[PDB]
């Protein structure tokens, strides 16, 4: 909407490729986020005029709870700094919520277990699992009507190979012939408005399923995936945003870890 202001920094080189290594946009022509292929002071700059806030949703329920202290640390020194934040807790336990310091302009909202609210309050949403810790930057170079990320274990495997629903029975079935990526389901996000379409069709399908008495093999995940496949993401996350340095090491290919499974 508004002008940005003079900026100084590299040119971009029409004649040089980001990276050489990796597909750095998708046949639909959404970008694929991977670090060197974005200037964060240029989009800082274009998503703070707008005073975006972002929303980030996490469900600890039972056990997990206890991954939230070092959750929202971790979010506090690497998520969305220098832009508005309001984190969503949804607990069964709201009293055993800890007590995280946050910077100004991010809030937390514990809720015990409307979507209207949201469209109220955040212009996108991030819906990632609490088990995790953030290891690096993640900011609003993400930020998009609609983002998957990229599986940490399927990246560079084929299609056939993918865990994906195979059942015609399900709702989440998907051929095998079918397929651009496997996408993670515990970090997908976008506008409010865009989520809420994702969410709504997937628990309508779950539905349907259930009333057949199936179970996709990979659940809530495996009904991501076939939404995505029907309705690209307009940015796709590379598995620098989720990985498992444990499970998967540190590839070459990885120039930074920014969220990761907790040991
Ligand atoms: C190519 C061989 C597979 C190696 C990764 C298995 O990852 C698991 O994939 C299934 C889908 O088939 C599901 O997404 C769970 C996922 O496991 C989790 O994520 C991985 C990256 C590790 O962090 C595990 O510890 C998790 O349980
Ligand atoms: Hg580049
Ligand atoms: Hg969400
Ligand atoms: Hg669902
Ligand atoms: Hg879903």
């Amino acid at each position: 909407m508004v002008s940005l202001p003079r900026m100084v920094y590299p040119q971009p080189k029409v004649l040089t490729p980001c990276r050489k290594d990796v597909l750095v946009v998708t046949p639909w022509l959404a970008p694929i986020v991977w670090e060197g292929t974005f200037n964060i002071d240029i989009l800082n700059e274009q998503f703070r005029l707008q005073n975006t806030t972002i929303g980030l949703t996490v469900f600890a329920i039972k056990k997990y709870v206890a991954f939230l202290k070092l959750f929202l640390e971790t979010a506090e020194k690497h998520f969305m700094v220098g832009h508005r934040v309001h984190y969503y807790v949804f607990t069964d336990q709201p009293a055993a919520v800890p007590r995280v310091t946050l910077g100004t302009g991010r809030q937390l909202s514990v809720l015990e277990v409307c979507e209207r609210r949201f469209l109220s309050e955040v212009d996108y949403l991030v819906c990632v699992d609490v088990d995790m810790e953030f290891r690096d930057h993640v900011g609003v170079e993400i930020l998009t009507p609609l983002f998957g990320t990229l599986h940490p274990g399927f990246y560079g495997s084929s299609r056939e190979a993918f865990t994906y629903e195979r059942r015609p029975q399900s709702q989440a079935y998907i051929p095998k012939d079918e397929g651009d990526f496997y996408y993670l389901g515990g970090f997908f996000g976008g506008s409010v408005q865009e989520v809420q379409r994702l969410t709504r069709a997937c628990h309508q399908a779950m539905m349907v399923d259930q009333a057949n008495g199936i179970e996709a093999v990979w659940h809530d995940e495996s009904h991501l995936n076939k939404y995505l496949l029907r309705h690209k993401p307009t940015k796709v996350l590379s598995p620098e945003y989720l990985w498992d340095q444990q499970l998967l090491g540190w590839p070459a290919v990885l120039r930074k870890l920014r969220f990761t499974a907790v040991p």
